[PDB]
């Protein structure tokens, strides 16, 4: 089997991407944030604290004839940006772009943190990291991909994120019309539960390529590109007026600037992020200071190839016995 669904930026900045997901019988369609950096499928629901719901579409398990409470199971998760959610668990039928999984763990939120409440466009998350990170207790649950894998034509899914435009998540096949040149595959470590790999280096604008190993994760659920301070300093040094602001929380630059591109290495191959991709607009409405899309990972503890990097490529998440990651220009 296969699946194919369109993913759409939630706002003019590509802060995140939502993908329609059918849950239950009859289908309840929720717009979920597909996240290759976590492994929980959780949704706003009829059980979510009323004061913490503000415009989201909710899952109502009582209205699904295929919903079953997973007796005694609970979940609780905290993300890298400080946000969090928790609740209990149902199993139900979940379909993504024509691909159907029965008995999927659907984690129902009783509580969500303010940032989730404040984002009316995201009805929940669908985790696509390795199931070892799943937070369901006392019986850990599998991801949608994990549950689908045996059925898929090929044990893969692909991320084709658009820049200020819709894109595509495919399951079970590689669309050879969706990229240019060839796909370059690189090794993955599953030891931290992430799609963790090692970039071969970087370049700033038309500058010479620096060969250097950068260990990081392919994470569709993170907006920006987080890299070592040395690398990020070298990028912003090429932008007149750019500086790191502790008060704003990262590198900012004059909105009148023209940003240089950023290249990262995948084996012998190169992915080029155009400068426009690195512009996240005024730090506050009407300000002439703009927030940078490449930031230091020094505070985080890991490097993150977030949407800024991934949307410049066609990305293959290969879930074979020995998983790998593939990158192509597009």
């Amino acid at each position: 089997s296969t699946g194919s669904a369109t993913t759409t930026p939630i706002d003019s900045l590509d802060d995140a991407y939502i993908t329609p997901v059918q849950i239950g019988t009859p289908a309840q369609t929720l717009n979920l944030d597909f996240d290759t950096g976590s492994s929980d499928l959780w949704v706003f629901s009829s059980e979510t604290t009323a004061s913490e719901v503000d415009g989201q579409t909710i899952y109502t398990p009582s209205k699904s004839t295929t919903a079953k409470l997973l007796s005694g199971a609970t979940w609780s998760i905290s993300y890298g940006d400080g946000s969090s959610s928790s609740g209990d668990v149902y199993t139900d039928t979940v379909s993504v772009g024509g691909l159907t999984v029965t008995g999927q763990a659907v984690e129902s939120a009783k509580k969500v943190s303010s940032s989730f409440t404040e984002d009316s466009t995201i009805d929940g998350l669908l985790g696509l990291a390795f199931s070892t990170l799943n937070t369901v207790s006392p019986t850990q649950q599998k991801t949608f991909f994990d549950n689908a894998k045996a059925s898929l034509d090929s044990p893969v899914f692909t991320a084709d994120l658009g820049y200020h435009a819709p894109g595509t998540y495919n399951f079970g096949f590689i669309d050879t019309t969706a990229y240019t040149g060839s796909i370059t595959y690189t090794a993955v470590s599953t030891k931290q539960g992430f799609w963790e790999w090692t970039s071969t280096g970087y370049a700033v604008g038309s500058g010479t390529f620096k060969s250097t190993s950068i260990d990081g994760i392919a994470d569709t659920g993170t907006t920006l590109l987080y890299l070592p301070a040395t690398v990020v300093s070298a990028y912003w040094a090429q932008v007149s007026g750019a500086k790191s602001s502790s008060s704003v929380g990262g590198y900012v630059f004059p909105c009148s600037a023209t940003l240089p591109s950023f290249t990262f290495g995948v084996g012998s191959a190169r992915i080029v992020i155009p400068g426009d991709y690195i512009d996240f607009g005024p730090i506050s409405t009407g300000s002439s200071s703009c927030f940078g899309g490449i930031q230091s990972s020094a505070g985080i503890g890991i490097n993150i190839f977030g949407d800024v990097a991934l949307k410049a490529a066609f990305v293959v998440f290969n879930g074979a016995t020995t998983p790998t990651l593939g990158f192509a220009s597009k």
